[PDB]
């Protein structure tokens, strides 16, 4: 299965958990620092009831230890003697930090965010293939390594038509009935839903200082013609074709249908993606 690392060699490679940014070992905040076991890099996430957190640290190690594949992130090792999981270092961080451009990046082409759509997919049909759903699938969950595949990412709510009494996710990701208490693979669809709105537009999926603040209404703004997928197409891309982008929507669309039946499964989401290109 996996090995433990001592709380001390951790600490004594993420220079004793230092909180300070990169720029300044903090990559985000629990606390993800960047560390380096012998020639490697390293993401050490650093856990902050206690009780729940240990469960989700127990739970997230099972969903890892069973789930092994290309679009996953890959899991290390871990520390239990103060929590840490200590995972493969993804270079080119998030979906939704490559969106946004941050820390001046330059922004993805219309092939890339193609690859990344299709890698996503192929990483929800191997969760979805063995029965787990991931509950909160959205683009800051999709990581990108050296050659920008993508990873699936942050298994802390993994679970293997059941209610629950706490409702858990991203609101701006959330299916109707998820956000009702609802666990079922179908939510898993719709989040993916927005995450192609966003690679589409390069939108967060949420904006408080935007009309509207939802990304996932500008499918009603499409249906309503009160605009089209052309006036949302990102225009930091310079390869966008109309045919392509049209099909791309047309998954995002119909994965966002507001009745969980009507909604494809993942292996349609990607033999659609698949024709795309
Ligand atoms: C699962 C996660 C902890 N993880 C696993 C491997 C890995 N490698 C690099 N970064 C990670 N997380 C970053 C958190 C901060 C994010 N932003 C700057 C806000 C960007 C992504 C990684």
């Amino acid at each position: 299965r996996f090995h433990s690392f001592s709380f001390y060699e951790l600490k004594n490679v993420t220079n004793n958990f230092d909180e300070r940014p990169i720029s300044v070992n903090k990559m985000g905040e629990g606390v993800v620092y960047k560390g380096y076991v012998n020639n490697t890099t390293v993401a050490v996430k650093k856990l902050a009831t206690t009780e729940e957190l240990k469960q989700q640290f127990d739970q997230e190690i099972k969903v890892m230890a069973k789930c092994q594949h290309e679009n996953l992130v890959e899991l290390l090792g871990f520390s239990s003697d103060d929590l840490c999981l200590v995972y493969v270092y993804m270079p080119n961080g998030s979906l939704l930090d490559r969106l946004s451009c941050l820390d001046g990046t330059p922004p993805l082409s219309w092939h890339m965010r193609c690859k990344i759509a299709q890698g996503a997919a192929n990483g929800i049909n191997f969760l979805h293939e063995n029965h787990h759903i991931h509950r909160d699938i959205k683009s800051a969950n999709i990581l990108l390594d050296e050659a920008f595949t993508a990873k699936i990412s942050d298994f802390g709510l993994a679970r293997a038509t059941v209610m629950t009494s706490r409702i858990v996710g991203t609101t701006a990701y959330m299916a109707p009935e998820a956000l009702r208490g609802e666990i079922t693979p179908k939510s898993d669809i719709y989040s993916f839903g927005v995450v192609l709105l966003e690679i589409i537009t390069g939108l967060p999926a949420v904006d408080e200082h935007r009309e509207p603040q939802l990304l996932l209404d500008i499918k009603e703004e499409i249906e309503d013609e009160e605009k089209t997928i052309e006036d949302y197409i990102d225009k930091k891309m310079n390869d966008a074709d109309s045919t392509s982008v049209e099909a791309m929507y047309s998954v995002a669309s119909q994965c966002l249908h507001e009745k969980k039946n009507k909604r494809p499964d993942i292996k349609k989401v990607q033999q659609l993606l698949q024709e795309m290109t």
